[PDB]
């Protein structure tokens, strides 16, 4: 409250870290179905379902250039990804293990990195 913090947890690599982290989930062999937005002049049914589209170009792009405020609200936005893969194909399909796998390499490296 007022006067009254708990010890300051050391944020000042964590920009370096999630950047490393997204280039990590970027090589990943199974991160091409989120390496670009989704055509949403292609895509029957998809920008009016998905109302926050998001993927890893974009996020990289909000990363650099200091879109994101802290830590979570760039995980939030990864999970996003999945999140969004997940609603629109079934479990299934290539694309849809392919977002399993890929929300799973997430989170450990998320858990490991900072946890
Ligand atoms: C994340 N991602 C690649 C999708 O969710 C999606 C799913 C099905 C598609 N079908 C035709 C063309 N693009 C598509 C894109």
């Amino acid at each position: 409250s007022m006067s009254v913090k708990k010890p300051k947890r050391d944020d000042s690599k964590d920009l370096a870290l999630c950047s490393m982290i997204l280039t990590e989930m970027e090589t990943h062999e199974d991160a091409w179905p989120f390496l670009l937005p989704v055509n949403l002049k292609l895509v029957p049914g998809y920008k009016k379902v998905i109302k926050k589209p998001m993927d890893f170009s974009t996020i990289r792009e909000k990363l650099s250039s200091g879109q994101y405020p802290n830590l979570e609200t760039f995980a939030l936005d990864v999970r996003l990804v999945f999140d969004n893969c997940e609603t629109f194909n079934e479990d299934d399909s290539d694309i849809g293990r392919a977002g399993h796998n890929m929300r799973k390499y997430f989170e450990k490296k998320w858990t490991d990195t900072f946890k």
